């Protein structure tokens, strides 16, 4: 299952760890995708787990889109996991540099509660351009399931864990 990971809380752990690497490793039931309202995996974490699934996550979400029209800033969707785990939660959260309302970050992690365990990003956190720090406290304080925050970047890690209050 998942190793590594330093817990923050009762149901909230972290590790600095590349989140494609960890989903192929780890093969979860739910990888959450830093997703769109067009579900437009072109960079971030979207673009890196749709490389590693070789495009076929954004040719299933072109029809999921097709069909069923674009998600809220704040929603999501279960899509295929494809190689990375059994689900893809493709999840909303406001893109602050989009000028996106950060309000709606606290309604896109409600979205991890209807899934007993997940492998996360933190959302908005990145090319979303909100505060990580900012987002941690967010999940900490909203997701009651058990939620596995894969941090990229080490800098960013050791100042979200020396920082947590
Ligand atoms: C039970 C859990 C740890 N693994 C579920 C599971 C997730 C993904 C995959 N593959 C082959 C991408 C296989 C199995």
């Amino acid at each position: 299952s998942f190793s590594g990971y330093l817990k923050l809380t009762d149901n909230v752990y972290i590790k600095n760890a590349d989140i494609v690497e960890e989903a192929k490793k780890v093969k979860p039931t739910v990888v959450v995708n830093a997703a769109n309202v067009y579900l437009k995996h072109g960079g971030g974490v979207a673009g890196a787990l749709n490389k590693a699934t070789n495009n076929a996550m954004q040719v299933e979400s072109d029809d999921y889109i097709a069909t069923n029209g674009p998600l809220k800033v704040g929603g999501s969707c279960v899509l295929s996991g494809h190689n990375l785990a059994k689900h893809c939660l493709h999840v909303v959260g406001p893109n602050v540099n989009k000028g996106e309302d950060i309000q709606l970050l606290k309604s896109a992690y409600e979205n991890f509660n209807q899934h007993e365990v997940l492998l996360a990003p933190l959302l908005s956190a990145g090319i979303f351009g909100a505060d990580p720090i900012h987002s941690l406290r967010v999940c900490v304080d909203t997701v009651r399931t058990n939620v596995y925050l894969a941090v990229f970047d080490k800098n960013l890690y050791d100042k979200l864990v020396s920082s947590f209050l």
